């Protein structure tokens, strides 16, 4: 499903992500925003590796979720990846506060660092009463 931004926001307060490992909301939002526009149901397969990514935070079948296609899958999560694809996002916030117990935190999306990292991210957060 597409979520709306304050509507996403509210969920992540909901579900535990703010301050979660020191990131706020606003930077969890900017994530997902640049990841997939805050849509679920978003894959993106990657021909050079062979892994997609999977869901509203596209994270990635090699390390994290098991779809059976990937090579070397890892499957830190221990959650098959079409967890991931559900409208109901706990099961992706439970993966994506595991990629983020990793030393690099949030920098683990590259996207983080070109879109968000060293910005005023604020602007994703304001209005939603969060």
């Amino acid at each position: 499903k597409v979520f709306e931004r304050c509507e996403l926001a509210r969920t992540l307060k909901r579900l535990g992500m703010d301050g979660y490992r020191g990131i706020s909301l606003a930077n969890w939002m900017c994530l997902a925003k640049w990841e997939s526009g805050y849509n679920t149901r978003a894959t993106n397969y990657n021909a050079g590796d062979r892994s997609t990514d999977y869901g509203i935070f596209q994270i990635n079948s090699r390390l994290w979720c098991n779809d059976g296609k990937t090579p070397g899958a890892v499957n830190a999560c221990h959650l098959s990846c079409s967890a991931l694809l559900q409208d109901n996002i706990a099961d992706a916030v439970a993966c994506a506060k595991r990629v983020v117990r990793d030393p690099q935190g949030i920098r683990a999306w590259v996207a983080w660092r070109n879109r968000c990292q060293n910005r005023d991210v604020r602007q994703y957060v304001q209005g939603c009463g969060v």
